[PDB]
């Protein structure tokens, strides 16, 4: 392409709740591969995380919230041409001022 990887929205989770991520890929290939991260953790799905991707849609769902869950999600995307990333935040009451 590119790839350009798209913007992804910011999420105020609740505790015991869900949130999703979306981001959505231009230019987009058979070599393209995406990973998700919270700061500096690689993420996989688990009983806590919800990850697919397929034909440019990379989507993130984090479950059964706690005050730990808020910080910064990157979408992080890779082919055989190069790479890019996109960012979004987490709020979750009582953590931040």
């Amino acid at each position: 392409g590119a790839m350009v990887s798209g913007q992804i929205m910011h999420a105020v989770g609740e505790e015991g709740g869900h949130v999703k991520y979306v981001c959505k890929i231009e230019n987009y290939d058979q070599s393209t591969q995406v990973t998700w991260y919270f700061g500096v953790r690689q993420l996989e799905n688990s009983e806590k995380y919800e990850i697919t991707y397929e034909d440019g849609v990379a989507i993130l769902y984090v479950k059964d919230i706690t005050k730990l869950d808020d910080g910064t999600y990157r979408c992080k995307v890779v082919n055989d041409y190069g790479e890019d990333s996109s960012y979004a935040e987490l709020f979750v009451k009582g953590v931040r001022e």
